[PDB]
């Protein structure tokens, strides 16, 4: 359970970072072409291609933000699956950093991707340096605004409970499991003191309900989701 040695030829590092998904503790080591993540218990090699998509959210607790990768392949910890990362920082924690990279190298093949030398919150550092190296765009919250301005309301799915974020394009749920389904996936939403919101998936693939939504939420909710030009009822 050592970690192992300090990753010397990473053009940066992000030490013990807390990701909730899956749970632990990992250090994540970011290389030119690749993404190492090295923990007490298990360890990963990632491509940068491998990263699909990149969400940054503010997480409900007012605490944190979230970034979220989507995988492919997902990540295996025994025979459990992971086609989502969550990583969580204090919303205000921050990094300094210089990049580990040449001067010769950073001209040529890096100024248009990456800064030299950052210093912001650790969540900003890292989403950006994800984006210059794997090309994806970066997720944020949409228009939607909650009754109380929020990116999300608290629900459940299944017997866990958790957060739904209605995104631009998408609802996403975390965490247990983790849920991005986009809006062009959505047949129509059968909705019907709380209420339960069933994601009717197009081609009869069935249906994910986020039960136990706030009724103070539902009009709102409603009225973005209409916004969308989705279904509704």
């Amino acid at each position: 359970a050592d970690i192992g040695e300090v990753a010397g030829d990473a053009i940066v590092s992000f030490q013990d970072v807390f990701f909730t998904t899956p749970r632990g503790r990992y250090d994540i080591d970011i290389y030119k072409n690749s993404i190492r993540l090295r923990g007490k218990t298990y360890e990963y090699k990632l491509q940068h291609r491998q990263i699909q998509r990149i969400v940054s959210l503010p997480k409900a607790d007012d605490i944190h933000h979230l970034l979220v990768l989507a995988i492919e392949p997902p990540l295996r910890q025994g025979q459990t699956t992971y086609p989502f990362l969550v990583l969580q920082f204090q919303k205000d924690e921050e990094t300094e950093v210089q990049l580990n990279l040449e001067d010769e190298d950073y001209e040529e093949n890096y100024k248009d991707k990456l800064k030299k030398q950052y210093d912001a919150k650790t969540h900003i550092v890292l989403s950006h340096v994800l984006k210059g190296l794997t090309d994806r765009r970066v997720i944020v919250p949409g228009e939607y605004k909650s009754k109380y301005d929020q990116c999300a309301v608290s629900c459940s799915f299944k017997a866990n409970e958790g957060y739904l974020y209605p995104l631009d394009n998408a609802f996403f749920f975390l965490t247990k499991p983790t849920l991005y389904i986009p809006f062009s996936d959505v047949s129509m939403v059968n909705i019907s003191r709380t209420f339960d919101l069933e994601v009717v998936l197009r081609s009869n693939r069935g249906s994910t309900t986020f039960a136990n939504i706030s009724k103070e939420e539902q009009q709102l909710l409603e009225q973005f989701l209409k916004s969308k030009n989705l279904r509704v009822k």
